[PDB]
């Protein structure tokens, strides 16, 4: 019955590995759709995941058209977008959003052993290229921003955005393995990647505070019902449990 | 125009402190009212603050009545709770938050040097006596946790007729000052309080996760437009910088 | 049989916390403690864990006179000393140390949301107070620098009667939440530290790269056995449930 | 006058490219002769490189003799190894090792695009091959392992004997690049490896975490001074630029 669009994102939403035939819903795992099961069960409703067809999260062209998950919603062809998406003022203009389940902040993914420690020192050097994923809510925070740090970056990303402003999250994080690249990237995916790539790390601290929420069409009669099952969940402790469960690890040596 | 009910909790909401004799709005400083005054200028509206009458945030008792600003919203007596009010799970079926301006978890307040390293340790034993604040989120987290080390610990503190829990912050804040009492209070305010004395520590880290929002009654259309609001001001640092000035 | 010194440090040696008699070892737990079981287990021998009396890491000063733990493994006064010692190059010239059972590098504790991004910006003023345990390893680090930025650091935290430095850890945290100051404090604590205190965080990236041993008076018999124990837990998997166990807990929001 | 034991490992140990024939000394470049060549400047003294003749790094046979680098150290055949050199227990009771100049941990060097995380992935099938450097501590862990995931792992790379081991990390890689192969490798060459080929990835995290170290004979009349100069080296932040320069 529901149709939940999502996008490939580990480790909120994977593939699935086996040997064994997988149906449906079953062809894909991760912190979101163990989220989207809980959901499932306590609201009591049959849903079908579909991946987002043009693989973007969501931001508002020049022309003032949407794409990505964002786009799914206003145009009613998905009921539910369950997925690490941001919680803006830009898309809670034109969608609803759930509490949310996660808090995160935009952060620099980079190579440890540099003499960079912030935004600020990316914004005055050109040697090292720098972006974010096209048409997600970190590349409209730079595109959209008034601070004169982050116009200054914006303008360097944008003049570049065929190099600079990457594709997905996994084409951002190979570009800082194999060149001189920062991503701009949120910070649970830092911290994820970073007890991984033992060779990265997170420079500065936040730039911002946000959240990850359920999306939904403008009024839709589950949004209140997902946000009281979201926060009764964090209470009963079960969301820590799920992120524990997709970010532990043996992490790094220092 | 618009009527704002709220609470006295330091830095939120405080009396101004002055010679002369201040009258409506203008008794009243703090974060959550530099939040309203931003929020009045973007949203281009009048309001009135108004304390809640019985003092409460509010919780339902086991007859299905609300009390403190939570009810205020619900009979319609106030448009926005502008306050530190915890968005939960319980007050979502009766009210509505926008998205939330702060974020905090529940800790635990006690005097310096002791015995006590976590809500467990607390939990397992009854030399030191520990409670909330009667008709908040905290209070009510504990009162309907499954979790056996809250269910143990909500049995302590709701005995004895409710003894172990304060009217409000202050109370409580002098409670721990005073005899053997720990606090289970929001992160935001240990942070606050512990700054200004240095006989008082946190103990332990966060219990949960959770934010304060602006309440409004279900359905209302300040509801998204606040939210926008709070939104943009986040990104635009200025919720930081209210928090740094507040928070000194 | 076997005389351990150690110091309190959460969470690798603390009180218990019993309203029942506690004697001898039962007296204390934390990570030291499990290793120190490791090892009496693996390594077959008696101790009685013991306290260094002045509470001191160990440097050696101007007068040329060691004290701490250090000087209790120089002058036979301790068989072992179990706790989070730093291995330097000038405490190696007086003491035997394991391979080390965990890695750590000096970092900076300090408030969320300022504009101080690394040393370089500590260094540069005077506002900030900025220090390091008194007789640590850090202090020491600084001492012997002849790096410029970390040159003029020594120099102010060394002013006045050394008023910038403190006693132990838990001044420096208390002194981090209720006045304008910076801690230089090793990796391991910070991560515990900042897990808890969500107002704290560390600023900048590691400024070196190190380990904790266990410590041995030169020409020990006990010298390579600690080394061949220690190697094998950490192989087995052992020392990394041992941190997971004492670092273990719920986090911070963003 | 001291003989130096090593072995060809990018970008550890290599063979610098020239137009002029090379001789003695100068034919290696590399990491690992940078750090021999300050031990050589802070301790004083000369030195010969020598690629160990088996071309191994070190595995006692299944009887209890010892080969590569290990073998020589034993045999005082070499003074030193310096080399990326592995600090393991096993290795501890028979040779002398420095306090770590590198950290690392095994991890998985495998091909991009697959449904492939980890190693619990590669453990619970058999399709896709999986093994590691005959007679390295890479092998050894695996052998000695007693963790289930790795004993199950060995049982498989073992009875696949010849095909599952191979003779170097060169070989191990071309398996990978022309086969459907995951080759078990140190995190450090994995970093090495998949910068200067894009078509290579490190599969999940670290197995372990521990150290490459300069091995000497028990009882070797440098120890000491060995472990003292690499620790001044650190924290004179020498190691990390002779680390920036190799890795680029
Ligand atoms: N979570 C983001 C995607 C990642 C990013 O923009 O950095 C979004 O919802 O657009
Ligand atoms: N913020 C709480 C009040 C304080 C507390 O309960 O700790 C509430 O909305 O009820
Ligand atoms: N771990 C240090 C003490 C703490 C510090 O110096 O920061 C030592 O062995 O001295
Ligand atoms: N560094 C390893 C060789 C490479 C490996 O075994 O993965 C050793 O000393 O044995």
């Amino acid at each position: 019955t529901l149709i939940v669009t999502t996008i490939l994102e580990e480790p909120y939403v994977m593939y699935r590995k086996s040997d064994k035939p997988l149906y449906g819903n079953d062809r894909f795992e991760g912190y979101c759709l163990d989220l989207l099961k809980e959901l499932s069960n306590i609201l009591g409703f049959l849903y079908d995941v579909k991946l987002v067809p043009d693989g973007k999260y969501g931001a508002q062209n020049d022309k003032g058209e949407w794409n990505g998950m964002v786009k799914e919603l206003i145009d009613h062809r998905a009921d539910l977008a369950v997925a690490p998406l941001t919680i803006t003022y830009v898309r809670e203009k034109v969608i609803d959003f759930s509490k949310p389940f996660m808090t995160l902040g935009i952060s620099i993914l980079y190579r440890k052993g540099t003499p960079i420690d912030s935004a600020d020192d990316l914004a005055k050097q050109t040697k090292i290229e720098y972006g974010a994923v096209r048409d997600g809510s970190t590349m409209t925070f730079f595109k959209k921003s008034k601070i004169s740090t982050y116009e200054k970056m914006w303008a360097f990303m944008s003049s570049r955005q065929q190099s600079a402003l990457v594709k997905n999250s996994d084409e951002g994080i190979q570009r800082v393995l194999t060149t001189d690249y920062a991503l701009l990237m949120e910070s649970t995916s830092i911290e994820y990647v970073t007890q991984r790539n033992c060779n990265l790390t997170q420079i500065g601290g936040l730039i911002d505070s946000k959240g990850y929420g359920v999306g939904t069409p403008i009024g839709s009669p589950y949004r209140d019902k997902i946000t009281i099952a979201i926060l009764q969940l964090q209470e009963e402790g079960k969301l820590h449990m799920m992120k524990e469960k997709w970010w532990r690890g043996n992490g790094c040596p220092s």
